[PDB]
């Protein structure tokens, strides 16, 4: 498995990471198995979602805002309460088929790292399941 | 890796596709391993739940709806962008344990294939790891 | 094969940390390099890894889902933390974050839970 490095800067944001999966595809010289990335924070998840126009992500984040609001009924006076909820509604981790040396996905389909605590240092883990 | 074509109907619905991931597994042989359903497509995904009553995925689909309406806070301009959320909070892809050739679920465990923006000409990809 | 768990629930809403049961079936498996998938069989419950320090993180999730959705309602949670998660298992060791605890989500309790637990590769 190999660790990339990712710098968020906005308190939310979604970053596409496709390119960081596709290199570690390339690097395994995997092709056909799976390609699991999975990201190791709390605040934070990984989606599959639209990789086109950006009002697609802007949407997701500001209405999971409008949802689950910064304030409210949170014990977790620390403010980022909002943020672990989220995470756990996009997921920890997401699979992708690797089919031909290629990741399987739809045509502007896709892999983001979910934000909802930045800015911060963080990680994302993938592992290449081969053949 | 199996590819099923699916035409979905109304908008927004759950499609049991149970039996189409139990017949990739049957067709593959693999008696011990693991059955991957990926959902191509931005605006649906894979879920699994409540395979009997089906006033359950009713409200599923309804409760989502009252939460993230149709018309709203949103930018994106096909207007679907309530779909993309419900899409995320569902899934792109859920797997499955294979045990003794058949897929390990519970008694009321059934698969969907969750559209929120149909009509329309949708795949899903079967993958079954041994 | 598969390592089955059986889980007694209480309260109708709770967060039961099974990170060790996980780790568990790791140490058991033998793996050292590999994939250990949590799946949970019911319809009313689900998978979810969060915060593993702070009770009241739980708390807050647990409330805050019920505040926005008031069986069914067990139910359309269930799907929003998902029937199972993956954890990349790396020197026979769960690659988990720093705070990150693996958690059954039970939304419709008492009741007699299982989880399985499959290790590959």
């Amino acid at each position: 498995v190999i660790e990339y490095s990712l710098k968020t800067s906005n308190d939310d944001q979604f970053i596409d990471i496709t390119n960081l999966v596709k290199k570690a595809v390339d690097e395994s010289g995997v092709s056909d198995g799976m390609a699991v990335v999975f990201c190791p924070h709390t605040t934070a998840g990984i989606t599959i979602n639209e990789n086109a126009d950006p009002d697609v992500t802007r949407d997701i984040l500001v209405n999971l805002d409008k949802v689950f609001p910064k304030v409210g009924d949170y014990k977790h006076v620390e403010g980022n309460s909002h943020a672990h909820i989220k995470a756990s509604l996009m997921g920890s981790s997401q699979q992708i088929i690797i089919e031909n040396g290629k990741l399987k996905l739809g045509t502007w389909q896709g892999i983001y790292f979910t934000e909802f605590d930045g800015p911060r240092d963080r990680k994302v883990f993938v592992k290449i399941i081969l053949e």
